[PDB]
């Protein structure tokens, strides 16, 4: 029953300074633009232990499954390759990105009924909300 309030499928329906995010982690011209314009659907799911997270959209259809605190290798929409960990601390799913000596965070948490994701890195952040579809 890890995770129930997440599982789901959610779309997108607001965001604030995304772009500006994406500039903070390195992501280029052309590739902000095309993923700042996407609407993308999260699928989460749960099996066992295992945790799935698909995002679909026009730009870019990714998933990962994971283990709580265990970390993995992921290759990012925007193409990094990047060591992440997953964990739930006080009811939030947070997920740490490192690469090249560089760090971001990823949170996801239920506040009503929406989907909350914060995204940080150094004094960056983005708000980006998703409602059940």
């Amino acid at each position: 029953h890890m995770c129930d309030a997440f599982v789901g499928t959610w779309k997108l329906v607001s965001s604030e300074n995304f772009d500006d995010y994406m500039k903070e982690v390195g992501v280029g011209f052309a590739t902000r633009k095309v993923a700042g314009m996407a609407k993308p659907n999260m699928i989460i799911s749960v099996n066992g232990d295992v945790i799935t997270i698909k995002s679909e959209s026009t730009f870019k259809n990714t998933e990962i499954s994971f283990i709580l605190g265990q970390e993995f290798d992921e290759v990012t929409a925007d193409d990094r390759k990047v060591k992440s960990t997953i964990t739930l601390d006080g009811g939030v799913l947070v997920h740490v990105q490192k690469w090249d000596g560089k760090s971001t965070t990823i949170k996801r948490k239920r506040e009503d009924d929406k989907l909350v994701v914060e995204c940080v890195m150094k004094g960056v952040t983005s708000t980006r909300v998703y409602e059940r579809a």
